[PDB]
């Protein structure tokens, strides 16, 4: 499960990173940034400059939120749980 | 059930495009644009100039959200998890 | 229920109103908009300017998040979820 | 549990306002305020400057935002529900 979240979470990063690297001429880490605090609804940053970008964040957005979410919702739930909760155990 | 909020989030995102287009002149792109960002709560943008599309947006914000979620809890749910977890089966 | 929320929810705009038109000394209706849009996550606007500013909005956020999203968690499933979907019965 | 989580909320903004302080060079109170706004999701601020910041602000996002909304699923749910549900009792 988590392995699987793991992985379709990087290739969904992989791609916007190839994709606003490419069109709104980010450096590959500021395209990556860019990705993550959007997909994760941080939103810290401008918006994309060209409409290319603009339609292609919406559609990333909508396709790509509920499995970076599912993720996160199972790398502190079964995996940052459990390492502080068994250990609260005397 | 994902069919009717297929067309709910349209609705809803055409209205805003139709809104911020008009009150705010933004062209019909960059209204959608705004639409979406505002409802998935990413905000990766400037706020509203006007008056009217700050009220607005506050009203649109508090009807939208949980429609905008609802749909994505479902594009993601009963159609991109299967098709990844009936496909890692060999 | 969603009438509780819903005066719970108002108190806490009110509270964030008050507090951003006097200290960070924003017009009633941009300190309710910075409010509603912090508390929604969306955070389509700069950050407060004064240190007195910035710790209200770390409070603010811990304390009227949960609730903020209880109430719209009421506002489109028991409010605005009959209307359609009652309405989707011929 | 939310002492716990009270706790942990706690030790990751501190990590936080250490390494804003330090890497982006922000006054502590700045640190913190990126720190919560950027685990909360708000994102009302500009992007870091650096590529360290960038980076580590991508690995805070994965592994704190789990942690600080169940903080928060918890400082609404099971200490600002009774005070106002067992009130709501005449
Ligand atoms: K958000
Ligand atoms: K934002
Ligand atoms: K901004
Ligand atoms: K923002
Ligand atoms: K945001």
């Amino acid at each position: 499960e988590f392995q699987v979240l793991f992985v379709l979470t990087i290739l969904t990063l992989i791609s916007g990173t190839i994709f606003y690297s490419t069109v709104e001429g980010l450096r590959p880490i500021d395209a990556l940034y860019f990705s993550v605090v959007t997909l994760t609804t941080v939103g810290n940053t401008p918006p994309p400059q060209t409409d290319f970008g603009k339609i292609f964040t919406i559609l990333y957005i909508f396709i790509g939120i509920g499995l970076v979410f599912g993720f996160i919702h199972k790398l502190a739930v079964n995996v940052q749980l459990p390492s502080i909760l068994s250990n609260l155990v005397p």
